[PDB]
């Protein structure tokens, strides 16, 4: 009877089922959806699009997503609850800080940040009573001084609550190694940590080094590719030039090296996106019309056809998220 908190309340761990561990309803900024909803057409249009997309994922077998939007990604837990209910897909919300914190966060101490993360896990987000079930943190290269405090505060909040920590990295810069060192300096167990965007690199020395230490490896950008769009500089910079099959081969590469229990798979998809160039959501929807159904529709069959046993795929998509999310 282990439980996880969702935007609709507590659920049994065993009901999470097929879980995408790094997703977003909307990638935005604090206050932005409230102040400028017309950027997304309207709030109603954004919610309707998210409901359609989540229903499509559900039809393809997805039962839960972890929306890793923090305060500074503009997380709107009321929107999450509305779309979760309408689409019948569980959504786990996040606390933490990504790489766009405002001054009122950047000026805070490790102790103050710990209190904020604990508020969102133990009390509730804003005035809603909805509790976060994961802590999201970020570096983009070597940690800034402030990011070091964020990572330490995340470790402290995790140790106090059992909730896991998940990260954004610049994978080509091997950020996960420094992240791990900071977390371990606070006594955090690697089994509570997912080093994300790890499919942005093919450096298996880096990835197996983390997996060997007990970290979860987040292969979470499966549909990201600018192949065919190389003349679009903004798409090229965000999506890269590696195909989805190349990204998916990393799942098999880690399985083949003994690390099936250390893999989490996701898309890093969204239904609105205001923190990048205007039009980016349209580019993305053309790349991947299947949205959050892409992993079950394309990635899982690709792996099965390469010989990965169904039981292993179920372990990656069901058992690993359940172990990760269960407070421990
Ligand atoms: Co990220
Ligand atoms: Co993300
Ligand atoms: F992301």
């Amino acid at each position: 009877g282990d439980l996880i908190n969702t935007v609709r309340g507590p659920i049994p761990v065993s009901e999470a089922g097929f879980t995408l561990t790094h997703e977003h309803i909307c990638g935005s900024s604090a206050g932005f959806l409230r102040a400028w909803p017309e950027f997304f057409g309207s709030r109603k249009a954004l919610a309707e699009k998210a409901v359609r997309g989540l229903r499509h994922a559900r039809s393809a077998g997805v039962q839960t997503i972890v929306d890793v939007s923090t305060f500074d990604i503009g997380r709107d837990v009321r929107l999450l609850a509305e779309v979760s209910r309408a689409a019948d897909v569980h959504i786990v919300a996040a606390t933490g800080l990504w790489f766009d914190p405002p001054l009122s966060m950047r000026m805070r101490s490790v102790e103050e940040l710990t209190q904020f993360f604990l508020r969102e896990i133990q009390h509730g987000i804003e005035d809603t009573g909805i509790r976060a079930g994961i802590i999201k943190v970020a570096t983009t290269g070597k940690a800034t001084p402030f990011q070091e405090l964020v990572l330490k505060a995340a470790a402290r909040a995790s140790l106090a609550t059992g909730v896991p920590v998940t990260t954004h990295t610049s994978a080509s810069q091997r950020d996960g190694e420094q992240q791990a060192a900071i977390f371990e300096s606070e006594g955090l167990s690697p089994s509570r940590v997912c080093i994300g965007h790890s499919d942005d690199t093919d450096d298996l020395s880096y990835l197996t080094g983390l997996a060997a230490r007990g970290y979860l490896v987040g292969l979470d950008r499966m549909p990201y590719s600018a192949i065919g769009l190389e003349g679009n500089a903004s798409a090229l910079a965000l999506f890269g030039t590696r195909s989805w099959q190349t990204r998916a081969l990393l799942i098999k590469a880690l399985i083949d090296r003994g690390y099936k229990d250390r893999i989490l798979v996701s898309h890093d998809w969204l239904f609105g996106f205001s923190s990048y160039v205007t039009n980016i959501m349209d580019v993305m929807d053309r790349i991947n019309p299947d949205g959050m159904a892409f992993v079950p529709l394309r990635v899982i069959p690709f792996l099965r056809e390469k010989g990965v046993p169904p039981e292993t795929l179920a372990g990656v998509t069901v058992a690993n998220p359940a172990r990760f999310l269960s407070p421990t």
